[PDB]
């Protein structure tokens, strides 16, 4: 069963094989009735172990091994590379099959390509199959597991501690822990550097780069944001979570803030305490976690920077796609109000991509009508977008030659709100990529 009109859920807990065991079944049979077929992989990583659970397969990876091949028939790409050449005048193949793993992934990209897919898949065009354990709007946190979890309710630190945790660094195996942000995670990983543990920092941006060190290093400790949730593979016996994240929320439709950290979803729950509990032969690792849940998340700005990508996809004339039915009210917009003529999306990619800012930020700064290079707008903004660097004003050397206290026109805290978002900003006030 691969070739109608319909959108598949598989939603086995996790651990059970989705990636592993189940789809080069897919694979196999998509490329015995020669099925176009497109596998989405949220990360490079995913797709390098996606590599390995499908070698023998004929598979054109558009992923950074790659030898030529006269088979065409299954692509794999991560989800942002498949939404972005949609975004570009690169021509995406009419794929009949999708196969989106980890299919929660809540990145505006993943999400965009979800609606995408959905209304190919609602118009007739296509099959689609969504593999995640924790479809939209699940409320159970605590799915079952290969081996048996304890799961415990405990206060969960979020800065520096003298006293009061003793449990945390009295454990000898290895932990995974989800920390709220970034700059969280620093103080807290020094606190654990000073008490005698090894520690590895992820995020987002770090993460396809610094993951592999997991395998290559010896650790006690992996402090994290969320990017773990989707596919990161530890060899763990516990998981602390406090449950929590910042959150980009817009205020007064003029700027983001970083709101103060705010529960997570229970799939964000399940994912993370789905890191452990993974191996059949060790009953008992830990899900240690700080607070409740909550299904409150329309007011993260991943809803509308989605519908801002979607607005930018042709399908046909006069169509635009509409979210993921289970995602789809999440957010309040006039469908096709993000459209931007074709030399502005040019733009808008390019902001996103070698530019790295975040998808809103882009929109505003593409909109305008200012070129990819042009970076007075960095300047020019009102002084409560200042951005401060230890206490002061930020200030860059411009590409004009003059030291300018960094103060842009529209203001999204994700570009400073650690030192390294900081750093990446001010290279791009000035001029430097
Ligand atoms: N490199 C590996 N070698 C052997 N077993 C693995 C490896 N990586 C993962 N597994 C195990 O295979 C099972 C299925 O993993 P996976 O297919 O990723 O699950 P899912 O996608 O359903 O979360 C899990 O028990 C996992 O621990
Ligand atoms: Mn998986």
């Amino acid at each position: 069963m691969l070739k109608k009109k319909q959108l598949t859920v598989l939603d086995l807990h996790p651990g059970a094989g989705k990636t592993r065991r189940v789809l080069p079944e897919i694979v196999r049979e998509a490329i015995k009735t020669r099925l176009r077929t497109v596998i989405l992989a949220p990360t490079r990583v995913v797709a390098a172990e996606m590599e390995e659970a499908l070698r023998g397969l004929p598979v054109r990876y558009m992923t950074t091994n790659v030898t030529h091949s006269g088979t065409e028939i299954v692509d794999l790409m991560c989800h942002a590379t498949f939404t972005s050449r949609l975004l570009q005048p690169i021509r995406v193949p009419n794929y009949n099959l999708y196969i989106m793993d980890e299919a929660h992934f809540t990145d505006p990209s993943s999400i965009a390509a979800r609606g995408y897919i959905s209304t190919r898949v609602e118009m007739g065009e296509a099959a689609a199959i969504f593999m995640t354990a924790t479809p939209p709007g699940t409320r159970d946190a605590f799915p079952d597991s290969n081996s048996p979890i304890m799961d415990t309710e405990v206060e969960v630190p979020e800065r520096a501690w003298s006293s009061g945790f003793d449990w945390v660094t009295d454990h000898s195996g290895k932990t995974v822990w989800f920390v709220p942000s970034v700059r969280n995670g620093n103080e807290i990983a020094a606190c654990l550097t000073k008490a005698g543990k090894r520690v590895i920092q992820l995020s987002r941006k770090t993460f396809e780069t610094e993951f592999q060190k997991t395998k290559h290093q010896e650790w006690d400790f992996v402090v994290t944001t969320d990017i773990s949730e989707m596919g990161a593979n530890f060899k763990a016996d516990r998981v602390i979570d406090s449950r929590r994240c910042l959150k980009p929320v817009i205020l007064d439709g003029e700027r983001v803030i970083l709101a103060g950290p705010m529960p997570v979803t229970h799939a964000s729950a399940a994912q993370r305490r789905g890191r452990i509990g993974r191996n059949p032969n060790k009953p008992g690792d830990e899900y240690l976690y700080g607070g409740g849940c909550a299904e409150t998340d329309e007011d993260h700005a991943h809803w509308l920077e989605a519908r801002m990508l979607l607005d930018n996809i042709y399908l046909q004339d006069g169509l635009i796609a509409s979210l993921y039915r289970p995602e789809a009210d999440k957010v309040a917009a006039i469908e096709g109000e993000f459209k931007l003529r074709t030399e502005q999306r040019k733009t808008f990619v390019e902001l996103m991509k070698r530019g790295d800012l975040p998808v809103w930020l882009a929109y505003q700064v593409a909109s305008a009508g200012i070129t990819y290079t042009d970076r007075r707008w960095c300047f020019d903004g009102t002084t409560n977008n200042t951005i401060m660097e230890d206490s002061v004003p930020a200030e860059v050397w411009t590409r004009h030659g003059e030291k300018r206290v960094l103060k842009p026109r529209w203001m999204d805290a994700r570009v400073c709100s650690d030192h390294a978002a900081l750093k990446s900003f001010k290279e791009f006030a000035a001029g430097k990529r």
